[PDB]
């Protein structure tokens, strides 16, 4: 029947959704959340062949392993195993557009287990099977007989195998499809993959049971008291003697408990549900629920008769908070919330879309160590495991349908269409069945880039209709439709209109002030981390602090979606998009990470982890004012620690109890500190240090930090006056100038520094010579391609203004001998077919200390695009283990983020000053840098920096991190001036205009010593 | 597969639902609405034959014709053949409750046909086969292989059959289901039939062609300026010169006209519909639609090339009209509505379902004459061609959604559940796609009786979303819910509540202003007129123009659902619920309407039209105030008649032509009336005439009419002095006294008159005898039944407290001698198991003048229900052919259902002085009578009276009018006092307090003489 081809047709003889269940006999199982012996795992070892289409499949399967199968382990993504490739593209689906059908070659998955049942689960009762994943749709058989069919890849399907089953061994045969109808509907930006790619279990219910459960908690104005209303549904056996009980445990203290027969109330003319209860139960200032403090009940429902026999026993983490909007503000407990969200999709770079516990905690507990205290689940529903995590961690969460047709043209092309209405109704009202007891959900999502259609109005109807108690959210059709209760943009930036047709990005402090909007706004998506990304994160931030209507939003993402692959030599490497013959492909467009595909943090988490922080701070003159921004908890494991430096060389400090309410401010008075004689900038810096562990961070985490400038000494002394004059030696190509062990070599047909000695050794393998651009970032270049040119993005417009190919043409180059000084004057010209692009002016003065003061001049003509940097590069001979400078760090940071960056004397290994993005770009600069020092050489100044094995150039040309190579010696940018990095998105200049280089007019100046 | 009992398949290989076509090739022709040749009509001779189950069904029957069918007209019910039995139940299903599964006997009508086509249709483009309504599931198949499957009995169902057809003779098989998943929501107070009950057509369309078009209408403030906006959507290959236009007609005049290419505006980030144009037509000074003047325009969409080429057109009747609720009202182009609907049935008595032309036209017409302007779709969508007939006749419409599940329990245990929205869906969706271009759709319902589910709120939001022009009603869970725009009730009463659990029927005036409402009130249904009913109508009137948010409702309902049966003798008989063998069954509550199953009026109809009169009137001194109730149309076929009558007899009379605007007054002062010195009542009669010939009504048509008393002149003269002297003859058992040739004879045992002769002539087969109860009327049965007693209903109290079984004992009989009378004093006690129910105590005064006075005075206990009359009874011998009276009439009326009755002198055949309500009871009743004639008798007084073949308890005890049979002479109940009829329901009492004969004391006089 092809049921893979029709919408009409999304499951056959599938059982209803339903929240997480286990069928525990025994109540004292139930609360504690131990494992149940009803619940069994159909993990492990399973038989897996893979053929072209369905119509290859050979029918003996149905009856008998097949000789040609693998033995593989499921959960599984069989691109992960070799069976084909898995395919990166972003908007552009991945099979031709002509709904429902899909391509006649269509891999599919054969998998297979033979399994033990125990004669006990056949006597009595249901066994069913349930698939929490399985991608994109599925048939079943059991035994050789045909069970049901199944689609949407992010929802469990379960199946009644009671008839099917025979005590001891029986065989599992389901047959996978990577396309279906279902495909439509799934055009996620992430790569396409498809298997039993989530848990497989066996369950064993009661033929009376429990079929659905709903949990609710309503308060009183203050939240000093409760009422915990649940709803419970059997099916079976309907008789007088069935009761349920529902109890409520604190630990193990048993708070409140309701017994009740079945029969709910009178509903209408027909009277009312026969197979339904609803239990009451009043709770006295109950411990309530939010991402501060995740105060969990335990719920236990207990079906079972009256005189005492349980039937079976279901439960749930039950988490006391209201969630409301009042007065266009988004409340939880009363109180208005900021959102420090991300987005996180499901992602492992050697397992695909399979998740484990570990990873699962790991994200978890890095979240929470960066100050995010919310994730929406970009763009489907989760693992079940997530919520669980989210729930007893603390993490408010956005549960999203598993429904995206970003591709189709218009984008509501089926979300408009009634006959697609019942395969989008099943994705979102089967979600809602699942996880509506979870309290980190805290609002829920119809899905993403589908447009608006009228389904979307008809399913957030239905939403607010079974569950009042939270939010639905949904930005397609202009982030501000029918269909959402919040403003909920994706990429509108902080205070400039992007007047997009039907669509626009309005600023979002304009949005909130549109004409009859009264609606709260939280960005699904924004400060976009692609690559070397956030620039203008803080901008976000002042704005979500300042306006109460803003409140917060969800940074795109949490990790790079790269994944593994290994060169001849057996040695692994991060691949992107069209790294496996993927083609269409988005190439690197599937990395837009916080951190690395193995956790490892990019330089932009700090930058978030500190724009995040829930302290904010003030001086006034001896005086710390310190405000928390938390909105439950006081300050009950924080001390505050201080330092003032002269120059990274530390003077005093000291730590201070924070004692601080929700809400509160303290104000902590500074001790005495000595004015220092030598000059210099007095530095204070404040950190937040958590002295207990926690669930989810280590004694003596730093949860915040800020930094201020104090009394500055500015130096008037003079150098010693020197005893020796350096000597110039002139020929027609070079100036040569000496000063005891040290020699500098000026050529004079190309106007640079060629060469320096120190003793006999020489110090350059290239010239010093002026930078204007940088190897493009991810930002720079957009959706710049070889084949289609985007003019607008930041390296098309240096591209064809010939910043990159402009030559340096020699306008002056002089020498003069003063009273204890060799000067060196130089004029250079850039110019690209007749224009001139940019003029150099130097001067360099050696004197008799030794030491080379390097002023430099630039001007930009005003009508070339700004450039990428104005600095000065070189490749000096040596390699050094260390770099020590004073100025921002320790982490690379660049003018539109280093707010995370302290300035003091750091210290690294010349590794860690080259960041491994996978896509190479410019990195690793520090900016704010007054001194310099790596092997013989100090710079001091006022600079920003990079150092590192690798040329722009190599940067520029290599598309991997991996094939990049060590050069000879070290190459050196000192740049005098950097251009912002953007982020607000990554597909469109996104550098604000206060960090471009557009003054025309550039000075800077460097000294060059030996240290 | 048995996609018959899964309600997530609706349909296989179904095209999508669309507005009526027919593939127009000449602009002409769609202009005038004439035949298309592309669209052909399949109706006619088909091959039939019935199966028990699907599985019986043989192969054979696919490839060629089984020599067992039989040649049958389709459309056609195949019970109203005869191959199986319909079924009449109300409420519960007419299968076990067990969804989604049906009967394993399943009837199974197996159709086909052998067809061919223009050679043309062979060639090129698309043919699709229509079929508009088949109850309930079936399977298509066409030259032997498998086209589809489709659910939904009351919506077309469309596929296409082009790459099936073949030269030469073609056949279509039809399996049609009886039961399935549907049935589920299919559950309508009707009779259960099935078959393919609708028509079937070929359309031929081009590949290239119109798929959609919607069209709208928007209004300035005053109404003198409207935009029609009109969508239009195209299937086929796009090409840069294809166009299309809109043009709007007013008759041979073309008024406005839009041409454009296809593309719609952007509408998101991926652009728009490059397969859709939107057309803007500017409209000055619009004819608007109403139902007062169904003004139509007619709108052309051609489909066309650029330089001329047609390549199709479709049109349809455009109506100017705005519906919207504002400050609490449902207004009409700016205008508060005042609904006089009534629920309609697609219903024949002898074609069951199938509805004809003649049938419908015949409907609307008799609807128009009696003052109905609306219809509500009862409960589903209706033949195409009834909306537009309502267009161009002009009533309004509420189109209804199929979709009734009653008998769940409790009542939204389907819509309540997300498994049943895709199915619910697709009824609601493809109504909303088929009938939104037609003007007199003005409201949408979401269906009936099927509680309040989330599903309910979902498609009530999808409505609104897709069509804001029109209200959205729905009145299950309890008639106010978020699922409607309109305040809805079914038999919530005007001064009454009715506190139900759950879904209280309030008081409508009181449901108005509850807390927090605001919302109109217009009953779905109201005055349930179930056989001799409508009792109270005029109180429901009289609210609806005080209030103005009462706004009228439908009355329940228009017409019996009787069948016709035939007897031994081949004579026709009206059968209701159980006559075809059908168990379990619901009897006579199939037949509730206003007229009998062939269109004739039962006398509640008259009442109906009365109340709805569309001109009010007050009389003050001689001047006639006439006030129009119309809202947009002038008096302009109108016409005034008004006569002065004493007792009957004509004294003055006039016309005077109304010249009267929408909303607006006109005084008529009336000439100088000759006082007439003779005694009696001077009566004021006006009526407005229809001069003129309409659409719907005949030159002279009557529309309205009201009386008045005017002067009375009381009789102060003294009858003629008597010549003669009754004589009084005595014995044991007898009272005699005789005048002249005439004898009365009074049973001294019984207390009775039990003769009475002229000559030699006996005057009564009967005694003459008290009587205090009715054969009941249907609202005086209820629920009850045999098996199910129900003790509230008014039958049950009077049984259950001994009035039908109460026996008269004599407490006194004697009799008096006077100077020129015999007296006869009498007085009786009804008992019943030692309880005094009624005493009566009578004279009987008979004078020289052969006159009988009788004087009546009755005492009713407190304690015992109020009696359904108070009144004398008796068997007369002669049968006359007419009946005489001074009283109101012509027609039956009784005390809550007299306000269109006229007091003047009526003479009918005896045979119009009985109502042949099908279930027989009490009926024929004339009230206010001041004289009566029969044969040689007359009785004067004021009293109620019926007068026929048939005794109170052969009516009581005869189920069908069939059956019943004249008895010897004529049956005489002439009542002081009747209980009213009532009727606001059928299954509770619903006769109002002033209505029950509550006093306890009675008094009444007669005079019986030969005239
Ligand atoms: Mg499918
Ligand atoms: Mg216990
Ligand atoms: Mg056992
Ligand atoms: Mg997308
Ligand atoms: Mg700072
Ligand atoms: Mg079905
Ligand atoms: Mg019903
Ligand atoms: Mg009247
Ligand atoms: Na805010
Ligand atoms: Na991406
Ligand atoms: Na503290
Ligand atoms: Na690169
Ligand atoms: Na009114
Ligand atoms: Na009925
Ligand atoms: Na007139
Ligand atoms: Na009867």
């Amino acid at each position: 029947r092809r049921d893979w081809e029709n919408p009409g047709v999304t499951q056959l003889n599938r059982l209803a959704a339903h929240p997480p269940f286990a069928s525990w006999r025994n109540s004292e199982e139930a609360r504690t959340d131990r494992p149940s012996q009803q619940l069994r795992s159909l993990n492990g070892e399973w038989r897996f062949a893979w053929f072209p289409a369905p119509e290859a499949v050979p029918e003996s399967w149905l009856e008998c392993d097949l000789p040609e199968a693998d033995t593989v382990v499921v959960p599984s993504n069989w691109q992960m195993h070799g069976y084909d490739a898995p395919i990166y593209t972003n908007v552009t689906y991945p099979i031709t557009v002509n709904p429902p059908f899909v391509p006649t070659e269509n891999p599919t998955g054969c998998y297979s287990l033979t399994f033990n049942v125990d004669e006990s689960w056949l006597q009595e009762g249901q066994t069913r099977i349930i698939f929490d994943g399985v991608n994109s749709a599925f048939h079943l058989w059991c035994n050789g007989r045909w069970v049901g069919y199944g689609q949407d890849s992010r929802l469990p399907s379960e199946f009644d195998l009671s008839a099917f089953l025979r005590a001891g061994e029986n065989r599992l045969a389901v047959m996978v499809l990577r396309w279906s109808d279902g495909s439509y509907l799934e055009d996620q930006d992430m790569w396409r993959m498809s298997g039993i790619f989530r848990d497989v279990s066996l369950l064993h219910k009661p033929t009376t049971q429990i079929s659905d459960f709903h949990v609710a908690t309503r308060f009183n104005d203050d939240f000093s008291r409760a009422v915990l209303e649940a709803e419970v549904q059997m099916c079976g056996e309907l008789r007088d003697y069935l009761r349920v009980t529902v109890s409520l445990w604190q630990g193990e203290t048993q708070v409140a408990s309701g017994t009740a027969p079945f029969g709910g109330e009178i509903i209408d003319e027909r009277g009312g549900y026969a197979d339904r209860v609803t239990l009451r139960l009043n709770v006295e200032n109950p411990k309530l629920w939010s991402a501060e403090i995740p105060n969990l009940y335990r719920a236990v429902v207990e079906l079972h008769t009256a005189d005492g026999t349980l039937i079976e026993a279901e439960a749930c983490d039950v988490g006391f908070r209201e969630v409301r909007i009042e007065n266009g503000l988004l409340l939880l407990n009363g109180k208005p919330l900021l959102i420090r969200g991300v987005n996180r999709h499901e992602h492992h770079p050697l397992h695909g879309q399979v998740m484990d516990e570990q990873t699962m905690v790991q994200d978890i507990l890095l979240m929470k160590q960066n100050n995010f205290n919310a994730v929406r689940c970009s763009h489907y529903p989760n693992h079940p495991l997530w919520y669980t995590l989210c729930d007893r961690y603390g993490l408010y969460v956005v549960d999203e349908a598993n429904i995206e047709t970003h591709g189709m043209v218009p984008m509501n092309r089926l979300t408009d269409d009634p006959r697609w209405l019942p395969a989008m109704s099943e994705r979102v009202t089967r979600m809602v069945q699942r996880d509506r007891n979870h309290p980190s959900v805290i609002i829920w999502s119809l899905g993403n880039e589908s447009g608006h259609g009228a389904n979307h109005d008809a399913l957030y109807r239905w939403i607010k209709s079974v569950d009042p108690s939270r939010p639905v959210q949904y930005e397609g059709g202009g982030a501000d439709t029918t269909a959402t209760d919040i403003i909920c943009p994706m990429y509108a930036r902080v205070d400039e209109d992007q007047p997009f047709p039907a669509v626009p990005k309005w600023s979002i402090k304009k949005w909130l002030s549109l004409p009859g909007e009264t609606r709260p706004l939280i960005l699904c998506e924004y400060a976009h981390a692609m690559g070397n990304s956030l620039g203008g994160f803080a901008k976000y931030w002042q704005a979500f602090r300042q306006y109460p209507r803003l409140q917060g939003g969800f940074v795109w993402d949490w990790v790079d979606q790269s994944l593994i692959k290994y060169d001849e030599n057996g040695n692994p490497w991060s691949a992107y998009g069209g790294d496996f013959g993927d083609t269409p492909n988005d190439r690197q467009f599937c990395m837009n990470g916080l951190v690395f595909a193995d956790r490892t943090p990019h330089p932009a988490l700090t930058e978030a982890k500190h724009q995040q922080q829930f302290f904010q701070f003030r001086l006034s003159g001896q005086t710390i004012e310190v405000t928390s921004e938390y909105l439950f908890r006081h300050s009950d494991n924080e001390l505050l620690h201080w330092m003032v430096a002269l120059d990274g060389k530390p003077l005093a400090s000291g730590e201070v109890p924070l004692d601080v309410a929700p809400q509160g401010k303290q104000l902590i008075e500074l001790p005495e500190l000595p004015q220092p004689e030598s000059a210099g900038q007095l530095w204070l810096t404040v950190r937040v240090v958590q002295p207990n562990a926690t669930a989810w961070s280590e004694a003596g985490h730093i949860s915040a930090w800020q930094q201020w400038r104090l009394a500055e000494n500015l130096s008037v002394t003079l150098p010693a006056a020197s005893h020796a004059i350096p000597h110039l030696t002139t020929s027609e190509m070079d100036f040569c100038i000496e000063l005891g062990n040290k020699r500098w070599q000026f050529n004079r047909q190309s106007g640079f520094l060629s060469q320096m000695w120190i003793g006999d050794k020489k110090q350059l393998l290239t010239p010093l010579r002026d930078q204007f651009t940088r190897a493009p970032l991810d930002n720079d270049i957009g959706v710049d391609e070889a084949t289609r040119i985007d003019p607008n993005a930041w390296v098309e417009r240096w591209k064809a203004a010939g910043h990159y190919q402009a030559e340096a043409a020699l306008l002056q180059c002089t020498a003069d001998t003063l009273a204890d000084a060799v000067l060196i004057t130089t004029a250079h010209a850039w110019q690209h077919q007749g224009k001139t692009l940019f003029i150099s002016r130097k001067t360099y003065r050696i004197d008799g200390s030794g030491q080379m003061a390097i002023t430099v001049d630039v001007e930009v003509a005003s009508d070339t695009p700004h450039p990428a940097r104005i600095g000065l590069n070189c490749q000096l001979a040596q390699v050094a283990e260390r770099v020590n400078w004073l100025g921002l760090g320790p982490q690379e940071n660049y003018p539109d983020r280093l707010t995370a960056a302290c300035f003091d004397r750091w210290d690294l290994p010349l590794s860690d000053m080259y960041t491994p993005y996978v896509f190479p770009s410019e990195n690793g600069l520090r900016c704010g840098t007054r001194e310099l020092n790596y092997g013989p050489h100090q710079w001091r100044g006022d600079f920003q920096f990079n150092i590192s094995r690798y040329s722009q150039q190599q940067l520029m040309e290599t598309s991997h991190r991996h094939l990049l190579h060590a050069e000879e010696g070290t190459w050196l940018n000192i740049d005098g001036f950097h251009m912002g990095i953007g982020g607000d998105d990554s597909w469109s200049p996104s550098v604000s205009a206060e960090f471009q280089l557009s003054a025309g007019r550039y000075h800077y100046q460097l000294v060059w010593c030996q240290k």
